[PDB]
């Protein structure tokens, strides 16, 4: 039950909001975590989602990692959403602070296309060091399902929208 979003394209929507609070008001089927390949949930969206599950995401993640080994950059896995959503799509964007290839951002957003509807942040745009505006551009050009983007910083939201109008 997404409310209050700005329509950017027929399938990309954006709202100035914290992703953990949206998950609670909207009860989404798929919340996207911006993850790293070991599902070690640090200080961004991944930390906040984990906090709200009372660390259940981290245990489940380690269990997944123990069985299956780490993800590839640009990949994903479908774990549980616990009290936030039905499912959590863990997606690993490139970490440009660690020399990974920004082109893999396209591979990262392609995982979204296996889900009809998702609530997501902007992959790689915080701790991983990609430009938010670039991340939004790849999102817009790669994702074909319905993606609802949560941008918690009001100034970044304004910047992002203004950047998108250079269409
Ligand atoms: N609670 C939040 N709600 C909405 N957007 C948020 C929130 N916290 C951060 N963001 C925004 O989401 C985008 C992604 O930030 P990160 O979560 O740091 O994502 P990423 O750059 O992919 O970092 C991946 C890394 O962060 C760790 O938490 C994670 O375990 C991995 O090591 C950025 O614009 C950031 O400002």
């Amino acid at each position: 039950s997404f409310s209050g979003y700005l329509k950017l394209t027929d399938n990309v929507y954006i709202k100035n909001a914290d992703i953990v609070e949206e998950a609670k008001k909207v009860k989404p089927t798929v919340v996207v975590n911006a993850a790293n390949v070991y599902l070690k949930h640090g200080g961004g969206v991944a930390g906040a989602l984990n906090k709200a599950t009372n660390n259940a995401m981290q245990v489940e993640s380690d269990d997944y990692i123990a069985t299956n080994g780490p993800l590839k950059v640009g990949g994903s896995c479908v774990l549980s959403g616990h009290n936030l959503a039905k499912h959590c799509l863990h997606v690993v964007g490139p970490n440009v602070n660690k020399g990974e290839d920004i082109q893999l951002l396209k591979s990262a957003y392609e995982n979204f296309n296996q889900h009809e509807v998702l609530l997501a942040p902007l992959l790689s745009a915080g701790i991983f060091g990609a430009d938010p505006i670039h991340s939004l551009r790849v999102c817009v050009d790669t994702v074909r399902t319905n993606v609802y983007l949560a941008v918690f910083d009001k100034n970044l939201y304004d910047k992002l929208v203004s950047s998108f109008l250079e269409m």
